[PDB]
């Protein structure tokens, strides 16, 4: 009957309340800038659990979530056999304003996990199989002419996050281990398709490519770049670039992964960050400081020198290509060798 929302246009909503006459809430399971997540009982279809996506009541969000159903509505239409692991859309409504997205409910999200470890990073076999599946329902999204644009760990969810402690004798510290790597794609509110108006600015700045902050435009490289990003922080357990700001962002990525080249120099009007050829920067700001402190080339972040650590590396620095039209593709990405190590069970999502 009455229902109340927060001024940051959250519903104000605890446990045991009831939404339609079907979904009853009985756990927390996070809250972003769309929304909260909460986990229900469907009442409906069997007393069964959904994870129940709750968006402000606020236009940009409403419009946002609108999106996201016509894109998770096309994804079922497209995928009836759920193969390329995205998240279920069970059902959708409006409940005063507030968009509701009911999924099948999944375990913890990637970086949720990580913060729970103490953010000791995956096992590389982890890391492997978490790469192939996202290339694999990336793939799929791509061919589809669809760009996620928001790829990162918190969109990125086990299907069952339950682990076992060990106890690791180097680091002389206990340590958690997923027991299944089996993951899904969430979080279709920002993604777009190939004929639709692209926005300047895509994806949370950390997972964001170069060709985004040199606006140079942007299609399906954009979610590559992020996944490369990605598999740094899986493999390392803390952000590749962890920046919040365009200016030193360019320079860590010149840190990490050489010159940005020319080209894109010639092409960007974003001139104010270059000057001859060269980035532009302070050097004795507490951000120029803080990246001349922290940001290394890419390969000395490797943790152990065997072929399986050299070919993430390898695969990592092809996503991660400056150039998105020589930005290695998802495609290709599946060929590489690095996923010749998956165990038969991964590679065919036995899992
Ligand atoms: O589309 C999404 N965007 C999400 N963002 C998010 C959710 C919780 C914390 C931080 C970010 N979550 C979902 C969907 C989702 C779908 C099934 C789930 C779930 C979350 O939590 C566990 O089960």
């Amino acid at each position: 009957r009455s229902v109340e929302d927060d001024k940051e246009g959250h519903l104000v909503c605890r446990i045991g309340d009831w939404l339609q006459e079907r979904y009853e809430i009985v756990g927390n399971l996070g809250e972003g800038t769309f929304g909260k997540v909460v986990e229900c009982l469907d009442h409906a279809r069997g007393k069964s659990q959904v994870a129940l996506k709750i968006i402000r009541n606020v236009g940009k969000y409403r419009e946002a979530a609108r999106l996201e159903i016509n894109v998770l509505k096309k994804i079922k239409e497209k995928d009836k056999e759920n193969k390329f692991l995205c998240v279920l859309m069970s059902d959708w409504f409006n409940f005063h304003g507030h968009m509701c997205i009911a999924f099948e409910l999944l375990g913890k999200n990637t970086f949720e996990f990580l913060k729970e470890n103490n953010f000791q990073p995956y096992p590389l076999p982890h890391v492997r199989h978490m790469a192939y599946q996202l290339c694999h329902a990336l793939r799929f999204l791509h061919e589809n002419q669809l760009t996620h644009t928001d790829l990162k760990p918190e969109n990125i969810l086990f299907v069952n996050s339950e682990f076992e402690t060990l106890y690791n004798e180097h680091k002389s510290c206990e340590e958690k281990s997923v027991k299944n790597t089996s993951i899904r794609v969430a979080d279709f509110g920002s993604a777009t398709f190939d004929h639709e108006h692209h926005t300047t600015i895509v994806a949370t700045r950390h997972y964001r490519p170069p060709e985004v902050i040199l606006e140079l435009g942007w299609a399906q490289p954009c979610d590559v770049w992020s996944i490369g990003c990605i598999l740094f922080e899986y493999y390392r357990g803390f952000t590749l670039f962890q920046t919040h700001e365009n200016r030193e962002h360019l320079v860590m990525m010149e840190k990490i992964l050489g010159p940005i080249p020319s080209h894109m120099i010639h092409r960007t009007r974003k001139q104010k960050y270059f000057y001859k050829g060269g980035l532009v920067w302070d050097e004795n700001s507490s951000d120029g400081r803080y990246v001349k402190e922290n940001c290394k080339p890419l390969k000395s972040y490797m943790l152990q020198d065997s072929l399986e650590h050299v070919q993430l590396f390898d695969l990592m620095r092809r996503m991660l290509e400056f150039d998105p039209a020589q930005r290695i593709t998802l495609a290709e990405a599946l060929l590489h060798p690095f996923f010749a190590g998956l165990t038969p069970e991964e590679r065919s999502f036995h899992t």
